[PDB]
């Protein structure tokens, strides 16, 4: 493993530690919710990333918070807000860019030195 994997699965566990119910933990299928593909043309879940990071497929930081943003972006988008998919998305979303923010990536980078 690299620093930049080993980096970027400590910040995926964290954010599926939030999941539970593992409601993002796989791709969204039609048979789970009808017409689905029909609405979200870029689909993202955690076991895509989580193959990203194995595969060496992240270049940053950013590219990885982009394709977390994406998965609940998604599910804000199609699931209304008084649903538990929305509300969970919200959550996760929040926890992500608390976790992941420009001061912690800074402090993280200085202590790089
Ligand atoms: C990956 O699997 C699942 C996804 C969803 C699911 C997720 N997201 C994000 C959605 O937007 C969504 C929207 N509508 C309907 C369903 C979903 C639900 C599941 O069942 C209740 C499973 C099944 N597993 C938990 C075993």
């Amino acid at each position: 493993s690299t620093p930049i994997q080993q980096l970027l699965e400590h910040f995926l566990r964290q954010l599926q530690r939030k999941d539970p119910h593992g409601f993002f933990a796989f791709p969204v299928t039609d048979a789970i919710a009808p017409g689905y593909s029909m609405i979200i043309k870029h689909p993202m879940d955690f076991g895509t990333m989580k193959d990203k990071i194995v595969a060496n497929e992240y270049k940053s930081v950013t590219e990885f918070k982009a394709d977390f943003k994406l998965m609940c972006d998604n599910a804000m988008t199609y699931n209304r807000p008084d649903t538990v998919y929305y509300k969970l998305a919200k959550k996760i979303l929040h926890a992500g860019f608390k976790m992941m923010s420009k001061e912690r990536l800074l402090a993280l980078k200085r202590s790089m030195s």
